[PDB]
Formats: C-alpha cells, sequence, structure tokens
C-alpha cells in the first residue's frame, strides 16, 4: 500500500472490510486465467487494442531534433485511455459478483468510461458529479444517460470533484455488498492506486514492443500528461527498470504556476492526506484543498497519486508543467502538422515533447502518450480560439 | 469501367485528360510495391487498421434469434469509415506528383477526413462546401478549419452540395496538374467509383478473415446502410463471390417513404446521368436524420447489384434509426453514428425472425459522438 511514504489507507474504519474484501479479489483474480482471457477479449474486440504508435514524422522534420512518436490511446473506445481501467475494474466487480458500479467523475470523461463499461458488462451505473461540472459538462452529462447511467449532481460544499468523491464513499460504504466503486485514476486509498495502474499498465507494454518493432532500441523519454496520472503511470510503468529510458510527467501549468490558477500538485503543492492517500496537495491555510484550473477539462483532479510522488522523490521520473496558451498552439499545431486531434489533457505532453525534441538530436527517440482524442474539446477551443 | 449499363464516364473533353491520366496512374499504382506499402503502413499506424470484430452478446441474447457482430468502423481515426478512402487517394495524388487536394461535402464528415488526410501528407487542402449545409455544420467547419484545410462557401443558386460538386469538378479542371480532386463516395466519373470501393474493400477482407476465425464459417447476413454507398460496398466486395452470403443495403427512409422526404435512391429513385455517371438518383431534396446519408444519388455498383438481385436494398426511417441509436448506446455500450444505426435498425429486425445458429455481420460505419446536439435536440423534444 505505501511508494516509498506515500500511499496508505486514510480511510474510516466502516471502509477497512471493504478494502480488504477488494484487495483479497484482486490479488486472486489478477493472475487468474478466465479472468484475464476475458479481460483481453473484451479489450481487443470492444476497446480496439492494441493501439498503434505512430511516428510524427512531419512533426519530426519541422522542429528538427529527435524523433517523435505518438502512442495513439486517443483510438481506443470512447477517445482517452480511462477505457481501459473501466473495463478493468468492471469485469473485476462482475468476477466478485457485484451488479453495481459507482463513481466520481469532474471533466465527465471518467464517468462516460465508467458508464460505457457497465453497459457492456449488464450492470447498474451511478455516477456522482459535482453540480458546478454538470453545468459545464452537459455534452459529458448526456452520453452518460445515452449510455444507461443515472448521473446525481452533488449540490454540498463546492459542487466539484472533491464533494462528488465524498459523497461516491458515502455510497460505497452502505452498498459494498453488491456494489463496486471505481475510481478513475491511480489515487485512493490502497489498492486503487495499484489496481489502476495495473490495469493501464498495457499501453507502457504494447508501446514497448511497437517501439522494438519500429527503431529496433528502447526510447530515450516518455512524455506524458499528468493529472491524476493514470495514462503516465501506465505508459511509465513498464520502462521503471529500463534505467536510461528518461521518465517526464506534464502537469497544467494553467495561467501560470505563480498565478494561482493551475493544476500542478507535484510541481507546487504539499503533503497532505485526501481521498484516503497520503501525497501532494495544492491546500489552503487551513489544509483544505483549493480549486485547481487548466484548460484541459480532464487535468483537475485535486491532487496526484502517490506512485508518481514517489518516483520524483527518488528522482526516477521528473515532472514539469505546461501553460493553457502552450497546450493550445500544440492542439493547433498537431491537428494541422500530423492531422491528429488531441485531447487538451494530452496537448500538454505533447507542447513539452516539442520543446524537448528541439534540445535533443536527431538519432534520438521520444515516445509522447497521446492519452485522448480531441473532438470532445471543439465547443472548448472554438470559444477561446474565436473563429 | 462500367458495372453492367451502370458507372461510365460522361464528362466534357475537359475532363477526360485528367481522368485518363489518374487510371495510368491508379493502374500503375494500384498494384505497385511501394504505393501499398506506404498506404498499409499509414493506414495501420495512423488510422488504426484493423478494425476488430464485436459480438454484440447482450443485444443477441436480448432479441433471442441470430447472432449479431458488429464490423467496428467507429474505431478508426476521424470515427468514420471515409478515413480509409482519404488516405488512399491522397497517398495516389503526392505519387503522382500533386500538392494540393480538393473535394466536396454536404455533412463536412467526407470534408473533415480528407483534411486529415491532407494534413497528414503535407498537401494544401480546399473545401468547397455550400452554403445551406456550412451553416448546419458549425462544429465540422471548425474542424476542417482546425486541420489546415481552407472551406470555400458556395453561395450560389442552390447552395447544396450539388453547387459544391460543380465549383470542385470547375476547380480541378483549371488545375489538376498539381491538383488532386478527392470523390468521398462510390460515385462520379470512372475511375471513381471503381478507386474507392478498392479502398474501403480492406473493410470487408478484415471481416471475412475475423468471421471465420471467430465462427469458422461466413455470415448468413452483412447489413450496411447506403448513402452513396461506400461503406457498405467496402464490406460487401469481398463477399460478392460467396454465394450463400446474403447482402443488404439500408438506405434512409427518412419522415417515411410515403412522406416524400427520404434518401432512398434505389427504392424510390429514377435512372440518369448525373455527377458524369449512369446510376439512380431521385433532382429533389433529399432528407435524413443522419447527415451522411444525405446523397441523393446511390454508387452505380450498388445499381448493378440491385438489378441482378445478389443485394436487397431496404430501408428505415428517422425514428427506427434513432431508436437503434439508445438501444446499441445501453445494450453495448457503443455510441453508433446516426447512419450506422439505421443498419443496426434493420438487422436487429432482421435478427428476431432468424435461428440461433445464424449469423449476422453489421457493418458500423462510424461513431455518434458526431451527432449527439441532434440528438439532445430530438430527446429533449420527446414527451
Ligand atoms: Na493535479
Ligand atoms: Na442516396
Amino acid at each position: 500500500m505505501w511508494f516509498g511514504e506515500f500511499g496508505g489507507q486514510y480511510v474510516p474504519e466502516t471502509l477497512i472490510g471493504p478494502l480488504k474484501e477488494l484487495e483479497k479479489a484482486y490479488k486472486r483474480f489478477k493472475d487468474d486465467e478466465e479472468f484475464n482471457r476475458q479481460l483481453n477479449y473484451y479489450l481487443k474486440t470492444w476497446a480496439g487494442r492494441p493501439t498503434p504508435l505512430y511516428y510524427a514524422k512531419r512533426l519530426t522534420e519541422k522542429i528538427g531534433g529527435a524523433k517523435v512518436y505518438l502512442k495513439r490511446e486517443d483510438l481506443v473506445h470512447g477517445g482517452a485511455h480511462k477505457t481501459n481501467n473501466a473495463i478493468g475494474q468492471a469485469l473485476l466487480a462482475k468476477f466478485m459478483g457485484k451488479t453495481r458500479l459507482i463513481a466520481e467523475t469532474g471533466a465527465g470523461q471518467h464517468g462516460v468510461a465508467t458508464a460505457m463499461a457497465g453497459a457492456l458488462l449488464g450492470m447498474k451505473v451511478d455516477i456522482y458529479m459535482g453540480a458546478e461540472d454538470v453545468e459545464r459538462q452537459k455534452m459529458n452529462v448526456f452520453r452518460m444517460k445515452l449510455l444507461g447511467a443515472n448521473v446525481i449532481p452533488v449540490n454540498s460544499g463546492s459542487r466539484t470533484l472533491k464533494d462528488a468523491i465524498n459523497e461516491a464513499l458515502r455510497d460505497w460504504v452502505a452498498t459494498f455488498e453488491y456494489t463496486h466503486y471505481l475510481i478513475g485514476s491511480v489515487v485512493g486509498p490502497h489498492p486503487y492506486p495499484t489496481i489502476v495502474r495495473d490495469f493501464q499498465s498495457v499501453i507502457g507494454r504494447e508501446a514497448k514492443a511497437q517501439i522494438l518493432e519500429a527503431e529496433g532500441q528502447l526510447p530515450d523519454v516518455i512524455v506524458a500528461c499528468v493529472g491524476g496520472g493514470s495514462n503516465a503511470m501506465g505508459i511509465f510503468y513498464p520502462f521503471v527498470n529500463d534505467k536510461k529510458v528518461k521518465l517526464v510527467g506534464v502537469e497544467a501549468g494553467g495561467k501560470g504556476l505563480e498565478s494561482g490558477k493551475h493544476s500542478a500538485s507535484l510541481n507546487a503543492g504539499q503533503v497532505g492526506v485526501s481521498h484516503g492517500m497520503l501525497s501532494y496537495f495544492l491546500q489552503d491555510e487551513e489544509g483544505q484543498i483549493k480549486p485547481s484550473h487548466s484548460i484541459a477539462p480532464g487535468l483537475d483532479y485535486p491532487g496526484v497519486g502517490p506512485e508518481h510522488a514517489y518516483l520524483k522523490k527518488i528522482q526516477r521520473a521528473e515532472y514539469v508543467a505546461v501553460t493553457d496558451e502552450e497546450a493550445l498552439k500544440a492542439f493547433h499545431e498537431l491537428s494541422r502538422t500530423e492531422g491528429i486531434i488531441p485531447a487538451l489533457e494530452s496537448a500538454h505532453a505533447v507542447a513539452y515533447a516539442m520543446k524537448l525534441a528541439k534540445e535533443m538530436s536527431r538519432d534520438e527517440i521520444i515516445i509522447v502518450n497521446l492519452s485522448g482524442r480531441g473532438d470532445k474539446d471543439l465547443d472548448i477551443v472554438l470559444k477561446v480560439s474565436g473563429n
């Protein structure tokens, strides 16, 4: 349950049993033949795995430095890497005999992934969402309802993701016997940070095989955006024991790191406890988590995974930040240059990789995790960038 | 250059020279080792081919008849099958030494795919689009511009696809030396209907292999929606010589066949010569809830198929397609394109009658993200 000093299970006693039962079922099923057969089957036929690894030749040559490859999680069913975890946990829940899934969501993206996986496996889905987020994500809320999920607006507290998490936790205490709490990033009490990372590591395993086929060697740098940290852990984890492979996580710089309007928890946060985990959080004088900002809706998780805090501490991975403006420019640039519209979240990784590529030599290789597609962000970009 | 009587090359001598060069290019490259290498590489790494063949277990069990499989073209880069054709023609153009692509569009869906493909290969892209359609498709227009293409609204006359076609053709006459005209369905003069069907036939080849792998036998029925007819021909074509395999093309019934607001060219059209080809045309205003099913014409090869009775052609209404849209989302967690929902709707009706040993493949031509605003507007109008 610990990654160095980060992680743990900081929850009330009523949740210890349910977390124990989940940990027990996961230890059994994670290496179970039938479970992995079905999981790999759903991932192949329904999700469309494997996703390709694409060499961005025009972008590479335009920048004039290192080769830039894109791991195309944007092509997974639903348009984002979140599906990998949603299927894994939903199937796990079915194997544990649960009939219902609950989840929280801020951007709505995890809510959608959860609703998709629940519909697939024939399970009831309830999604807790802060009323302020509900208001701003009307199409995601509609998507969830199309998928047969029930969206429950959370009106308490600040009507945001933090408040939804608290409601979801309260629901699970009472309903855990038939309900699985499907956490959407590498966060929360153990064993969630481990489970989510395990279910996303397929990205890194495919990427490793794909890059070896393409270039006959491991990459020099892997770059991924970091909200809660799941897409980054997914692509990082199989390369952790490859000492030569540099790992860079990109947080939301928002309006700027000194502006006080960003979501760079590792970069500017402090150690604290929330959502059952000891990790880095941006918190106020009174210890309360403060509002995070980013143009990218999905980089709004309040905090960061304990495994990322650990990788930072031991200096296995480096963490940087990219601003809203920089992310936007990358969003336009990739669309024009390679014909791929990325998610605004993923654009942060693209933005940094472009800066990094310029510094590196042409024989060198950068893999960017393109965690999602940008169809969902077109309304946003039109408003901000203009017609 | 013909499919029975249908097809052909009915154009002025201004267009004959560039088409002839296109065939010499296509014949040279269609089977060329280098062209096929690069095409397959882009289809794999950029488009994400192959797409899986998915067994809709819950939907199959619910209906209680035939096994329903979905060929998941919704998973191709861009969320639609059109990408397969866009990459093929754009690559051909680069091989021919062209630096620019032009195309027409109504829904905007083919315009987006051309912009994507053109961006991929570093070509200038100009999309001609009718002004009435430009105003109806704000997000697709924005997409095209974001992808680096220029959208040329046609404000003269009818302001529809018909006018966009005319302007694009005029453009190609002047600029074919450095410009390739990229047609978006199995329509127009030779060699376009053949070329587009060729570039989409990968759908059927994957599907054939995938169904043999899954079930050890060919399917009893293949169902696909029909606008211009590219996704249906793509999946149909590799099974044409396998005689026990029924082929069904599903047209837009719209408000109703009796209502006169639909796009069912084969069911209610008349034979005519348009877009430089002999085929079925309605011209009249076509209507459908699914934007991509707007084309009043239909591919000549579907004309050829209907006359010899090799494929059957049917229609599904706006209301039925909407029902299937909701049904597939809730039952399989797959939100289909409204075009594709026409096929799903018909396949569901068809499954009920058939036995449990029997197999249906539905071509899920696209994803429904693009249609959510439309469906929200209608869904919010329910009582
Ligand atoms: Na954060
Ligand atoms: Na038609």
